C-alpha cells in the first residue's frame, strides 16, 4: 500500500546513508535519536565511473536509489550515480531531477521530500533527502524509492 511503502522508505534511507558513508569516510551522517537519518553531510558530489555502490544500496534495500548533485549553473540536480535504468537498459546516469519534480523544491528549502514524484516518465513511492556541505549549502541529493507498479502488483 502507500502509506506501507512511504514508511519503508525511512529504513531505506538508512540503508542509503550508512553505505555512502562506508563507501565515502569524508562524509557525515548524523542521527535521530530513534535511529533515522537527520542530515547528510558531503562536502563535494562526486562524478562515478564505478556503481557497485548504489546497486549494492539497491540490492539491500530491494528498491531503487540514487546519488544526485547539484549544479548550481543549472539550478538543478544530476543523477551522479543510480540503479535506475532507462529503456534501452542504460544507467539512467546524467539526467537531471527537474524543477518541476515534486521534491524540488523541498530540497532546495532544506526539507526532506517523502511522497509520490515521477522519475523519467514513471510515478514511485519516494524519499530525498538533502546533501549538504560544512557549510550549510544544499550540494547533493540522496533518494530511495520504489515503482508505484512494483508496490502495486504485490497488493495484486
Amino acid at each position: 500500500t502507500a502509506s506501507t511503502a512511504l514508511k519503508y522508505q525511512h529504513s531505506a534511507l538508512r540503508v542509503a546513508s550508512a553505505t555512502l558513508h562506508r563507501q565515502f569516510p569524508d562524509t557525515s551522517v548524523e542521527w535521530a535519536p530513534d535511529g533515522n537519518v537527520q542530515k547528510v553531510v558531503m562536502d563535494t558530489v562526486p562524478t562515478f565511473t564505478d556503481h557497485a555502490m548504489i546497486d549494492e544500496i539497491a540490492r539491500v534495500s530491494g528498491q531503487q536509489a540514487t546519488l544526485f548533485a547539484f549544479d548550481p549553473a543549472q539550478d538543478d540536480f544530476i543523477r551522479t550515480t543510480t540503479s535506475i535504468t532507462k529503456p534501452d537498459g542504460s544507467r539512467a546516469v546524467g539526467t537531471n531531477l527537474g524543477q518541476d519534480s515534486k521534491a524540488f523544491a523541498p530540497i532546495k528549502a532544506g526539507k526532506t521530500y517523502l511522497g509520490k514524484a515521477d522519475i523519467l516518465g514513471t510515478s514511485y513511492y519516494t524519499i530525498y533527502a538533502p546533501v549538504f556541505n560544512t557549510r550549510g549549502d544544499v550540494t547533493g541529493i540522496l533518494f530511495s524509492g520504489v515503482k508505484t507498479a512494483t508496490v502495486q502488483e504485490a497488493a495484486n
